[PDB]
RNA sequence: UCAGUCAGUCAGUCUUCAGUCAGUCAGUCUUCAGUCAGUCAGUC
RNA sequence: GACUGACUGACUGAAGACUGACUGACUGAAGACUGACUGACUGA
């Protein structure tokens, strides 16, 4: 039953015959059914024609490949074409290429294609008809979409040359809220849009503007409700004057008071200075005052345990790290430490004392279900993963909670060095438990704020989160149910309500503004256009040049030395590089010089002063120790400055393969 | 020179006591959507000796004044904001009588 | 031409040969024959551009040969098309 | 009416950096369960 | 003629750990350039 509603058909009208374009309506209105009826009549009207005609829909997350592939395209056209569901978790046996050309509508993650165009054998643009996008909006500055984008254009203007052709298979993208780029002028808003436009190389906008009042009836606006808390607990302070006595010892001006974010930055890049420097005694200590800072950062926002354990466990390990070795200031911290740590596991174990914003939660959380009676479904939406599997606990254990049938779930992406990594496999499940409804409570992250089509969503909840505009309009659009209740939850102490306000009218700014290009003049459309057109071009090779030129490399120049310690490690002669992956030493003495440690499959490597260095590993049937750039720090020969680098791609130099002899 | 992230008129939408520097304003006011005087009530204006010829006080006023005296054409009205300046020291403009 | 009623700029190819550039660098100073210089290299919506200052240089009209210099832009009475972008 | 110097305010154009977080993608390895089929060896 | 034990491969299903790179948003800091306005001082 492919009958659209009046004003789908009415928008889709520019669609149905070329006219590459855009189409925008507001969330909850089922545009996914415009993309599957325009591919039906695309596709047939290509066969009456007799040309090969092809379509492949991008979306730019994974979850929402097969939610897209199962409930719109699947249960319309199992008769009428080849529809293939493809990301980049599914085992391939075949290539990319002869993927598509079995099949002819494709469903897959931007990144698989961009792949499978910079392989230059691939695959050609020209090889499609129609390119569905879907949730264009961020196509921005250098994004996945922006690079297939830029070579559609490139080829666009190229056919002009020869003009004074090969055809540009048509183009199709759907958003919900295209935003401002930071805009307090009404020409930045309008010009946004036109970059976004060009970009896309649209043709009109082409919005509503004849069905409003079935619209009205169709979208619902949610009833917005505001939780804002602001009791006193001696654990801030208890942790306060442990980490001023440590702050103190080395006596370190803060400059700020603790617990906040620019103390947190200047922590860290005064530790990197004192590591320069060679500094002990005081480079360990910054180091585990910004352990203090990061645990109370946590423990304002969830329950005490878990911020305690997350102190406990890194000092535990730390602890077993210093006496392998035995198989100053060092000492002066765990003394202290582990007296007052017991005495914080007894004050952390009383459960009487609680944060502020948990406790509106659950009263918010009691509330909403208490008042639904069995019919509820809510999404809270968090910041951490941790956060996020901290909440599920926190449900877990108040028996309060399972009384009123609250059952919840924690959903993240799929990848860190923490609890547990949950995998693809059981995220499927989990949504697949969501919508039958004995999973009642799902706690998400940023991974399923565009998209998700759950029929029946009473309550959407945000925790202490703060964003642009797009992810509070998608947001707001997940509560597809009626009588939807929107709560925003947080503490006056940080900017949370005034992002709100500045969101708000950052959205009624983009409102008006799309309204405002709706009614340019054609020719000055096309004259604008064309020339944005110009500008991102010329703008990439700029970059090109700049990227190219910056990349200036003696393979044995530097020399690796510890940070804790100072004693040189190897020099540059002694890395090979695996399959351009892995950084990783086979020198022998070298191999004496460092310590192996399990808790293994792998052995973790420790210095003498106790610092990791890297871990083993087996290749084509080799046993041997890699390392981390991270973990060292780097010695020239012309200059004697002390560097270090995050990643390995910072570093210039470039290293032999593995001689596989040995 | 703080970042802004919203325009002057919803700033004074929002709040009710504002400290500016007099150029915001005047910026502000001659963008005719804007501002209008009649916007506010009570305009405090700290060290207003400076109002002088063609200085940012001078314009604000300025246009404080044509209204009130289109007013007093509409008599023979819209209301006009009181108005509050502080000063340590008028001085003369050089003047030996 | 002028960018954003701003800052005024030459794009012609010969006057780009007959100018020299200098560095210590991300910008540019111009140099003239003399030695003296004439603007500054600016980078603008993808395009690479040297400006001028109207104080490096001489005014010469054509209905009277005089000879004059104005410190800023603002005195001259001239008005500019702004920036053909097309090229 | 003007010039010169100095100080102050405001607005554009850029380039670039760090930190944390989240999402996407590709590798090298290792390990396990279950069924089925095949080859081989013993004592009767 | 019947019994048992062990080996190997293919298929399927599942998943425990490791490391690498690109990208976005947020916050923080930030170097240069240029433009115009206004006042004070001095001078004719
Ligand atoms: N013609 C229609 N008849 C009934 N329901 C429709 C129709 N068109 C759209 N919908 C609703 O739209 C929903 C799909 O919306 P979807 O496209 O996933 O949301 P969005 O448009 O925000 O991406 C379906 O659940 C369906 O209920
Ligand atoms: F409008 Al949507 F996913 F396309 F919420
Ligand atoms: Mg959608
Ligand atoms: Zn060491």
């Amino acid at each position: 039953e492919l009958q659209l509603r009046p004003y789908q058909m009415e928008v889709a009208q520019p669609a149905l015959e070329g006219k590459n374009i855009i189409i925008c309506l507001p969330t909850g209105s089922g545009k996914t059914r415009v993309a599957v009826y325009i591919a039906k009549d695309h596709l047939d009207k290509k066969k009456k024609a007799s040309e090969p005609g092809k379509v492949i829909v991008l979306v730019n997350k994974v979850l929402l490949v097969e939610q897209l592939f199962r409930k719109e395209f699947q249960p319309f056209l199992k008769k009428w074409y080849r529809v293939i569901g493809l990301s980049g978790d599914t085992q391939l046996k075949i290539s990319f290429p002869e993927v598509v050309k079995s099949c002819d509508i494709i469903i897959s993650t931007a990144q698989i294609l961009e792949n499978s165009l910079l392989n230059l054998a691939g695959v050609q643009l020209s090889d499609f008809s129609l390119i569905i996008i879907d949730e264009c909006h961020h196509t921005n500055k250098e994004a996945v979409y922006n690079n297939i984008m830029r070579h559609y254009l490139m080829q666009k203007l190229k056919n002009n040359r020869l003009k004074k052709v090969i055809p540009l298979p048509q183009i199709l993208g759907l958003t919900a809220s295209p935003g401002v780029g930071g805009a307090t002028k009404q020409a930045k808003a309008e010009e946004h849009i036109l970059k976004l436009c060009a970009n896309l190389d649209a043709f009109t906008i082409k919005t509503v503007k004849e069905n409003l009042d079935q619209l009205k009836n169709q979208i619902q606006e949610p009833c917005k409700k505001f939780a804002i808390a602001d009791r006193e607990d001696p654990f801030k302070e208890k942790l306060l004057e442990i980490m001023t006595r440590i702050q103190t010892y080395c006596q370190m001006s803060p400059m700020s008071d603790f617990g906040t974010q620019p103390y947190e930055q200047w922590a860290i890049q005064m530790e990197k200075k004192a590591a320069k420097e060679g500094n002990r005694k005081e480079r360990v200590c910054a180091e585990h005052l910004r352990k203090y800072n990061e645990a109370l950062q946590i423990n304002d926002t969830i329950r005490m345990i878990d911020a305690y354990t997350h102190l406990e466990t890194f000092y535990n390990e730390e602890k077993d790290k210093k006496f392998a070795v035995i198989e100053e200031t060092d000492r002066f911290l765990m003394t202290l430490f582990f007296e007052n740590n017991k005495m914080l596991k007894r004050l952390a174990e009383n459960p009487e004392y609680e944060n502020e914003k948990l406790t509106k939660l659950r009263n918010t959380i009691m509330e909403q279900y208490t008042r639904t009676e069995e019919s509820a479904r809510g999404i809270i939406f968090t910041k951490t993963r941790q956060s996020a599997y901290a909440l599920s606990q926190w449900i877990t254990e108040n028996e309060k909670f399972a009384e009123v049938g609250v059952k919840a779930h924690h959903l993240i992406g799929a990848g860190s060095s923490e609890f547990k990594p949950m995998t693809q496999n059981e995220q499927k499940e989990v949504i697949s438990k969501f919508r039958t409804g004995k999973i009642n409570l799902l706690i998400a992250t940023t991974v399923a704020e565009e998209g998700l089509d759950i029929k029946e969503c009473n309550i959407v909840i945000r925790y202490g989160l703060v964003t642009n505009e797009i992810a509070m309009v998608q947001a707001r659009g997940r509560a597809r149910a009626d009588e939807s209740t929107y709560v925003l939850v947080a503490h006056s102490g940080s900017g949370v309500i005034e992002r709100e306000t500045v969101n708000d009218f950052r959205e009624k700014m983009m409102y008006k503004a799309i309204h405002c290009v709706q009614n340019m003049k054609p020719e000055e459309y096309a004259h604008k256009i064309l020339e944005l057109q110009m500008q991102s071009i010329m703008e990439k090779k700029m970059k090109t040049k700049r990227n190219i030129a910056k990349h200036y490399n003696n393979p044995s120049l530097i020399t690796f030395l510890c940070k804790n310690c100072s004693v040189l490690a190897c020099s540059g002669e002694d890395i090979h590089v695996i399959e351009k992956m892995h950084h990783v030493n086979m020198t022998p003495e070298f191999k004496e010089l460092y310590i192996v440690r399990e808790k293994q499959i792998n052995g973790e490597i420790i210095c003498k002063c106790g610092q990791a260095w890297g871990t083993m590993m087996v290749h084509k049937g080799l046993d041997l120790p890699c390392l981390k750039i991270r973990n060292f720090v780097v010695v020239f020969k012309n200059n004697s400055t002390k560097k270090q680098y995050k990643k390995w791609v910072e570093l210039p130099i470039t290293f032999p393969n593995l001689d596989y002899s040995e």
